[PDB]
């Protein structure tokens, strides 16, 4: 068996748009994704993910609500990566660039799935629907998904 690292991811989801944040610098960069990062110690899941949230992209959030949780394993890395993903119930403020992520609107015809990590292609037209999912990937890489689980639940 496997160790796990918490992370969070906060899908900012409106009627008609998503915003995205697009990693600048680094390995990775040039890729779509929603906002988050590692869980700290002491603090709840949601509260890290409002957290992560704020510190990459400026806007604040009253609450949460968690809609899916996935598990990524990369080939050569032993430790799992467990993903706890949250929808945003409504915004405040302005998103931020900052040198490590530009946030950008796209409307919900042109979500661009090509330039996100492909994993997302399977999970978030779920999370369009209002549905909660549970998911494992597995990855050569970043680019090529070797196995992978994707189930509806009804609790995450
Ligand atoms: N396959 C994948 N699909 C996806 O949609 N999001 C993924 C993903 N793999 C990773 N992510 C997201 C999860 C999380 O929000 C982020 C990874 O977190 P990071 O390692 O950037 O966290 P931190 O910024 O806390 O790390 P430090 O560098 O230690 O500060 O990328
Ligand atoms: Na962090
Ligand atoms: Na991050």
């Amino acid at each position: 068996m496997k160790a796990s690292r918490l992370y969070t991811l906060v899908l900012v989801l409106q009627p008609q748009r998503v915003l995205l944040g697009m990693k600048k610098r680094g390995f990775g960069a040039g890729r779509w994704n929603g906002f988050g990062g590692k869980v700290q110690e002491g603090e709840t899941i949601e509260d890290g993910a409002r957290r992560e949230l704020q510190e990459e992209s400026g806007l604040t959030v009253d609450a949460l609500h968690k809609v899916g949780q996935i598990v990524f394993e990369f080939v050569g890395e032993p430790e799992l990566m467990d993903v706890h993903v949250f929808c945003t119930d409504s915004i405040q403020g302005t998103p931020v660039e900052s040198d490590e992520m530009r946030p950008c609107w796209f409307q919900l015809d042109q979500i661009p799935f090509k330039d996100m990590w492909p994993d997302d292609s399977y999970w978030f037209p779920l999370l369009l629907q209002k549905k909660k999912f549970h998911g494992y990937f597995k990855f050569q890489g970043q680019d090529t998904i070797l196995d992978y689980t994707l189930r509806e639940v009804d609790t995450v």
